[PDB]
């Protein structure tokens, strides 16, 4: 089996990215945040409180025939940017690009936080990082993509987000007209229940190359990239004006500035993303202080190849007894 849809940015700015989801019986279509740093596939739905809704499409399974409680399992979730989510669990039919899971566990949200609520194009997250992380209880559940493997074509997804446009997600198969030059493979730690690799190193703009091992996670659900403070200075250091406003949260830049390339390292490898990729436009509305794409990990305690970096490249979630990933410049 296979599967294929295409993802598509929520907003001028790339923030995030929703795909289409079919759960239960008739099919109700959700737009959900596929997320390769989480491992949890959950909804607001009937169940979740109701001043906590505000535009979302909900999933309601007690219109689902094959929708079936799962009786004393509840969920509950914190994310890297401090929003949240909870509730209890059911079983139903996920399809995405018409592969179909059956049994797939569907985390039915009572409480969001308020960014989710305030967040009217995203009706949930798919997660697709490791099934360790699941935060289903007392018993764990599997991702989508962990149900699927066995009966895939092959064992692997690949991610092609695009910049300012419709991209794709596959499952199953690599569309090997969806990228240029060859893919380089690339090893993985799940350790940490998180798709971690280590980059080879970075370039600012037209700068040489340097050679240095970063550690990070290839995370689809994650705007931007995050890297170590001397990797991110070293960056910004290269546009006029920049600088780090600890009262905005990150490097900002004056939005007059053409941004040079930034470019990372997979083996012996490199992919380049465009300087336009980088620019998060004004800090608020009418202002000429623009918001910096590439930002410090320092604090996070980890860095992360967000989209970012990932939408510079065809990405390949390699799902193997040994998982690997592998990126091509496209």
């Amino acid at each position: 089996s296979t599967g294929s849809a295409t993802t598509t940015p929520i907003d001028s700015l790339d923030d995030a990215y929703i795909t289409p989801v079919q759960i239960g019986t008739p099919a109700q279509t959700l737009n959900l945040d596929f997320d390769t740093g989480s491992s949890d596939l959950w909804v607001f739905s009937s169940e979740t409180t109701a001043s906590e809704v505000d535009g979302q499409t909900i999933y309601t399974p007690s219109k689902s025939t094959t929708a079936k409680l799962l009786s004393g399992a509840t969920w509950s979730i914190s994310y890297g940017d401090g929003s949240s989510s909870s509730g209890d669990v059911y079983t139903d039919t996920v399809s995405v690009g018409g592969l179909t899971v059956t049994g797939q566990a569907v985390e039915s949200a009572k409480k969001v936080s308020s960014s989710f609520t305030e967040d009217s194009t995203i009706d949930g997250l798919l997660g697709l990082a490791f099934s360790t992380l699941n935060t289903v209880s007392p018993t764990q559940q599997k991702t989508f993509f962990d149900n699927a493997k066995a009966s895939l074509d092959s064992p692997v997804f690949t991610a092609d987000l695009g910049y300012h446009a419709p991209g794709t997600y596959n499952f199953g198969f690599i569309d090997t007209t969806a990228y240029t030059g060859s893919i380089t493979y690339t090893a993985v730690s799940t350790k940490q229940g998180f798709w971690e690799w280590t980059s080879t190193g970075y370039a600012v703009g037209s700068g040489t190359f340097k050679s240095t091992s970063i550690d990070g996670i290839a995370d689809t659900g994650t705007t931007l990239l995050y890297l170590p403070a001397t990797v991110v200075s070293a960056y910004w250091a290269q546009v006029s004006g920049a600088k780090s406003s600890s009262s905005v949260g990150g490097y900002v830049f004056p939005c007059s500035a053409t941004l040079p390339s930034f470019t990372f390292g997979v083996g012996s490898a490199r992919i380049v993303i465009p300087g336009d990729y980088i620019d998060f436009g004004p800090i608020s509305t009418g202002s000429s202080s623009c918001f910096g794409g590439i930002q410090s990990s320092a604090g996070i305690g980890i860095n992360i190849f967000g989209d970012v970096a990932l939408k510079a490249a065809f990405v390949v979630f390699n799902g193997a007894t040994t998982p690997t990933l592998g990126f091509a410049s496209k």
